[PDB]
């Protein structure tokens, strides 16, 4: 019923995701000194500290915005990786099932609830 739980919901799923060592590379923007033609391959950049700083900024309406960036995180690895079995690619495949294996109670829930408001 709670049309507003999603938010603390999150909070939660990115604590444990900044605790999980497969997070490791995408905690911050990449640094375009370690891969200077990042932005040549990469139109816009994504990772969890501006997730979850939009989140704590008050700039998410719902959890499918969060998703959506979440998802953009591990799209972008899997288009600068050059192999399907390189380290980062390989952790970002294991960090989003477990993403979405967290998250989809989260957007059920949402919209549920927004649905029941909007009866
Ligand atoms: O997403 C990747 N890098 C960004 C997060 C730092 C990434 C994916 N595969 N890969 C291989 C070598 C180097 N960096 C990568």
């Amino acid at each position: 019923y709670d049309i507003q739980a999603w938010k603390k919901q999150c909070e939660e799923l990115l604590n444990l995701i900044f605790q999980c060592e497969d997070s490791e590379p995408f905690r911050q923007p990449v640094d375009l000194l370690e891969y200077p033609d990042y932005r040549d391959i990469i139109d816009t950049p994504m990772d969890f500290a501006t997730v979850r700083e939009t989140l704590e900024a008050g700039n998410y309406e719902s959890p499918m915005e969060l998703c959506k960036d979440v998802r953009l995180i591990f799209s972008n690895s899997k288009a600068y990786t050059p192999s399907k079995r390189s380290r980062i690619y390989s952790m970002s495949l294991r960090l989003s099932a477990f993403f979405e294996e967290h998250i989809s109670s989260v957007l059920s829930d949402y919209k549920s609830a927004l649905r029941f408001h909007k009866r």
